[PDB]
């Protein structure tokens, strides 16, 4: 142990979420990311089967296996003042927000590939019993060779409960009316809340509320020519009432939903890859 394991590399990104680095484990030159969280900033712990961790170990142990759009996590570290978390690593990589920002709105073809990727990868964490809380294109990361999606950053998460939840330390802009008027929501209909959000987002190219009082009115305008089917879908999630939207099935089941590309035929296709 003790940092001979992996070779650290250049600084990827900096946030709430920490210090991420680029990595590489010594022992097979395979791609890591070195993620360094400070203990002062943990508000949430959790504890492990059979040690006081942070939530996010908790939560990242539970949906780390086979399934490929989650990232995974290899190992992780305590130190003194900070826990430090060895994950999977794509290479290349280039996280949703920059590709978006790059590329402006997104083709709805690709939109498709990429929503529904996201889609799975969701409904992977809630099987496990994960709620990660923070969906949005900043946390989503795109293998640019295999064209595959990766959620991240589950350090705003919980585990799935069906009661309501009256905490939230995500992004705001994407939290669901119902948390900016009464602090109340429960954890699905505010996930697909922020899908409809991530949706509009990739299909547009921004975020459509940026106040409390857009998103309370809930009044979608597109900016950008995006097909009906798509439209409805997006203010089908974006219902003011959580009991008016969609569940993952009828989101996936959905007109607009239907003959997504593999990811494979994506990354050829738009990530010319
Ligand atoms: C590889 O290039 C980048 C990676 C990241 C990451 C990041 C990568 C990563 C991996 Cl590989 C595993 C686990 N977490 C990660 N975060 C996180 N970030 C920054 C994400 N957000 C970018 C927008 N900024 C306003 C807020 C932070 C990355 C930025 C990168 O290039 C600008």
């Amino acid at each position: 142990p003790l940092e001979s394991q992996y070779q650290v590399g250049p600084l990827l990104g900096s946030g709430g979420f920490g210090s991420v680095y680029s990595g590489i484990r010594v022992s097979d030159n395979l791609p890591v990311a070195i993620k360094h969280v400070e203990k002062d900033r943990i508000s949430d712990w959790g504890e492990l089967p059979n040690t006081r961790v942070p939530m996010e170990v908790v939560l990242l142990k539970k949906v780390s296996s086979g399934f490929s759009g989650v990232i995974r996590l290899l190992d992780w570290f305590e130190r003194p003042d900070s826990f430090v978390l060895i994950l999977e690593r794509p290479e290349p990589v280039q996280d949703l927000f920059d590709f978006i920002t790059e590329r402006g709105a997104l083709q709805e073809e690709l939109a498709r590939s990429f929503f529904w990727q996201v889609l799975e990868a969701v409904r992977h964490c809630h099987n496990c019993g994960v709620l990660h809380r923070d969906i949005k294109d900043e946390n989503i990361l795109i293998d640019l060779n295999r064209g595959e999606l990766k959620l991240i950053d589950f350090g705003s998460g919980a585990l799935l409960k069906d009661t309501v939840y009256t905490d939230f330390d995500g992004t705001r802009v994407y939290s669901p009316p119902e948390w900016i008027r009464y602090h109340r929501y429960h954890g699905r209909s505010a996930a697909v809340w922020s899908l409809g959000i991530l949706l509009y987002d990739m299909v547009c190219g921004d975020i459509p509320f940026e106040h409390d009082e857009e998103i309370i009115r809930g009044q979608v305008f597109f900016r950008q020519r995006v097909s009906s089917e798509c439209q409805h879908l997006i203010r089908w999630c974006l219902a003011l009432r959580p009991s008016d939207r969609p569940t993952f099935e009828e989101i996936q089941n959905h007109p607009w939903m239907q003959d997504v590309l593999l990811p494979q035929e994506t990354a050829e296709i738009h990530l010319h890859s």
